[PDB]
């Protein structure tokens, strides 16, 4: 299994299946397709509501005989109200119930911002006393590593000054498109592995059907997939726009999670071990200089730990 190594031992998988748009009927046949196809890393959040479809769809991959605990790698996230003082403990045990784990492999902190049960209400619980109780989690051992999810750098570097447990993944949106380089020469400096979200950038194609269900001919769309130089690469190597996308991020130095849950998209999301892409190749592709965040998570507008403040 193609994996990456974290600051603390912990090999997390190359390529992960994203479950972020996939209900709890859709997950179970995308989380069997993946783990059969060779996919070794499953990334949830509790906010998902699916984490009991995955439970469900590992229980039934382990009595098939197809994989052992030991070879899956987990994620899962805690929401906005779980990063309030004492009541992340009480999240992860939850998201481990469901799951039917006695762990997760690597537990994060879905946003830097806390709020109450229903986000009617700021919680300013500062980034630095919600970080303390991740190293009590990962201490307890309940998670064999923890990390943040569209955290800035300085708060990164707020909860590594802690001097407990040091952040060991972050997962950010992160495509050709909005390459973040301020953030992953950050986490490259600090040993932060880092996890890109959104890696097929935004909707590469409009379709066009009529009522009757008769679909017509496509059209293409303004975005990552159809940028004319990854269109150029993914001709010359014989691989798919998407495919070249992927290998964009693998070879910037992070792993992805492609959100694909059609059965033929998965497989094909799969298929980028067998070429990789130079820095001459990588500048080529960033060369239109295209970048915007796609996921402004603006609900956190007006918090004091709004990530991307800034751009508001």
């Amino acid at each position: 299994t193609a994996s990456i190594k974290l600051s603390n031992g912990v090999e997390m998988p190359v390529i992960g299946l994203g479950t972020w748009q996939s209900s709890p009927a859709e997950v179970i046949t995308a989380v069997k397709t993946a783990v059969k196809a060779g996919y070794r890393l499953i990334d949830t959040a509790s906010v998902y509501q699916n984490e009991e479809a995955i439970g469900t769809a590992i229980k039934e991959l382990l009595e098939e005989g197809v994989v052992k605990r030991e070879e899956l790698f987990i994620t899962t996230k805690a929401w906005t109200h779980e990063l309030a003082p004492g009541k992340l403990e009480g999240g992860l045990r939850e998201s481990l119930k469901k799951l039917q784990l006695e762990y997760v492999d690597l537990y994060l902190a879905h946003m830097p911002a806390a709020f109450n049960d229903d986000m009617s209400e700021h919680i300013a619980s500062p980034v630095e006393d919600v970080w303390r109780q991740f190293d009590a989690v990962y201490k307890a051992g309940l998670a064999k590593a923890v990390g943040v999810s569209n955290w800035n750098n300085d708060q990164i570097s707020r909860a590594l000054a802690l001097g407990l447990t040091p952040v060991h993944n972050s997962q950010v949106e992160l495509h050709l498109y909005f390459p973040q380089h301020d953030h992953v020469d950050f986490c490259k400096k600090h040993n932060i592995s880092v996890t890109s979200y959104a890696t097929l950038g935004s909707p590469g194609r409009v379709n066009f059907t009529l009522p009757t269900g008769q679909k017509l001919d496509w059209a293409p769309a303004p975005s990552d997939l159809q940028d004319q130089n990854v269109l150029a690469l993914a001709e010359k190597t014989h691989k798919t726009p998407a495919q070249v996308l992927l290998r964009y991020a693998l070879d910037r130095g992070c792993a992805i999670l492609p959100k694909s849950i059609q059965e033929n998209r998965i497989k094909e999301n799969f298929e980028v071990f067998d070429f990789s892409l130079t820095e001459e190749d990588i500048a080529k592709l960033e060369e239109s200089k295209n970048s915007q965040r796609l996921f402004l998570q603006d609900f956190m507008t007006g918090h004091p730990e709004d990530a991307f403040a800034a751009e508001r």
